[PDB]
Protein backbone atom coordinates (compact mmCIF):
# COMPACT_ATOMS: atom_id res chain seq x y z
CA UNK A 1 0.00 0.00 0.00
CA UNK A 2 3.01 2.51 0.47
CA UNK A 3 4.72 1.47 -2.50
CA UNK A 4 1.54 1.05 -5.01
CA UNK A 5 1.99 4.35 -6.80
CA UNK A 6 5.88 5.14 -5.76
CA UNK A 7 8.09 3.76 -8.68
CA UNK A 8 6.88 5.87 -11.68
CA UNK A 9 8.91 3.54 -13.57
CA UNK A 10 6.92 0.42 -12.99
CA UNK A 11 3.89 2.61 -13.38
CA UNK A 12 3.89 3.59 -16.79
CA UNK A 13 3.95 0.50 -18.47
CA UNK A 14 0.64 -0.55 -16.22
CA UNK A 15 -1.07 2.54 -17.13
CA UNK A 16 -0.52 1.49 -20.94
CA UNK A 17 -1.33 -1.93 -20.59
CA UNK A 18 -4.65 -1.53 -18.57
CA UNK A 19 -5.06 1.86 -20.29
CA UNK A 20 -5.78 -0.72 -23.66
CA UNK A 21 -8.03 -2.85 -21.73
CA UNK A 22 -10.37 0.06 -20.87
CA UNK A 23 -10.88 1.44 -23.97
CA UNK A 24 -11.25 -2.09 -25.84
CA UNK A 25 -14.60 -2.96 -23.49
CA UNK A 26 -15.81 1.12 -23.93
CA UNK A 27 -15.50 0.69 -28.11
CA UNK A 28 -17.28 -3.18 -27.30
CA UNK A 29 -19.93 -1.94 -25.54
CA UNK A 30 -20.64 1.10 -28.35
CA UNK A 31 -21.33 -1.71 -30.90
CA UNK A 32 -23.44 -3.82 -29.37
CA UNK A 33 -25.83 -1.05 -27.47
CA UNK A 34 -26.12 0.53 -31.09
CA UNK A 35 -27.34 -2.76 -32.64
CA UNK A 36 -29.92 -3.24 -29.12
CA UNK A 37 -31.56 0.17 -29.02
CA UNK A 38 -32.51 -0.54 -33.46
CA UNK A 39 -33.82 -3.75 -32.68
CA UNK A 40 -35.75 -2.39 -29.76
CA UNK A 41 -37.81 0.00 -32.14
CA UNK A 42 -38.44 -2.76 -34.36
CA UNK A 43 -39.88 -5.35 -31.82
CA UNK A 44 -40.12 -4.20 -28.13
CA UNK A 45 -42.48 -7.12 -27.18
CA UNK A 46 -39.34 -9.83 -27.99
CA UNK A 47 -36.47 -7.33 -26.98
CA UNK A 48 -38.12 -6.73 -23.16
CA UNK A 49 -39.03 -10.67 -22.80
CA UNK A 50 -35.40 -11.81 -23.17
CA UNK B 1 14.91 -19.05 -41.54
CA UNK B 2 16.19 -22.04 -42.83
CA UNK B 3 14.64 -24.60 -40.87
CA UNK B 4 11.25 -22.98 -40.87
CA UNK B 5 9.86 -24.65 -43.78
CA UNK B 6 12.02 -27.48 -44.52
CA UNK B 7 10.75 -29.69 -41.55
CA UNK B 8 7.98 -30.99 -42.94
CA UNK B 9 6.40 -33.05 -40.39
CA UNK B 10 6.59 -30.18 -37.69
CA UNK B 11 4.90 -27.95 -40.67
CA UNK B 12 1.80 -29.89 -40.48
CA UNK B 13 0.29 -29.31 -37.25
CA UNK B 14 1.02 -26.24 -38.12
CA UNK B 15 -0.91 -25.55 -41.21
CA UNK B 16 -4.03 -27.11 -39.09
CA UNK B 17 -3.26 -25.46 -36.20
CA UNK B 18 -3.10 -22.00 -37.95
CA UNK B 19 -5.65 -22.81 -41.05
CA UNK B 20 -9.01 -23.64 -37.94
CA UNK B 21 -7.94 -19.80 -36.54
CA UNK B 22 -8.38 -18.16 -40.08
CA UNK B 23 -11.27 -19.44 -40.91
CA UNK B 24 -12.62 -19.22 -37.00
CA UNK B 25 -11.91 -14.96 -37.77
CA UNK B 26 -13.42 -14.91 -41.19
CA UNK B 27 -16.86 -16.50 -40.31
CA UNK B 28 -17.09 -13.98 -37.39
CA UNK B 29 -16.69 -11.40 -39.95
CA UNK B 30 -19.32 -12.43 -42.12
CA UNK B 31 -21.66 -12.48 -38.71
CA UNK B 32 -20.63 -9.14 -37.47
CA UNK B 33 -21.19 -7.22 -41.02
CA UNK B 34 -24.01 -8.61 -42.03
CA UNK B 35 -25.91 -7.01 -38.42
CA UNK B 36 -23.96 -3.76 -39.32
CA UNK B 37 -24.98 -3.42 -42.98
CA UNK B 38 -28.37 -3.73 -42.24
CA UNK B 39 -28.75 -1.43 -39.32
CA UNK B 40 -27.01 1.03 -41.28
CA UNK B 41 -30.31 1.45 -43.96
CA UNK B 42 -32.44 1.93 -40.77
CA UNK B 43 -31.04 4.70 -39.51
CA UNK B 44 -27.82 6.26 -41.23
CA UNK B 45 -27.47 9.20 -38.65
CA UNK B 46 -26.84 7.08 -35.74
CA UNK B 47 -24.12 3.97 -37.32
CA UNK B 48 -22.41 6.91 -38.84
CA UNK B 49 -22.28 8.79 -35.81
CA UNK B 50 -20.47 6.20 -33.99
Amino acid sequence: ARLQFTYNHIQRPVNDMLGRVAIAWCELCNHELTLWNEARKLNPNAIASV
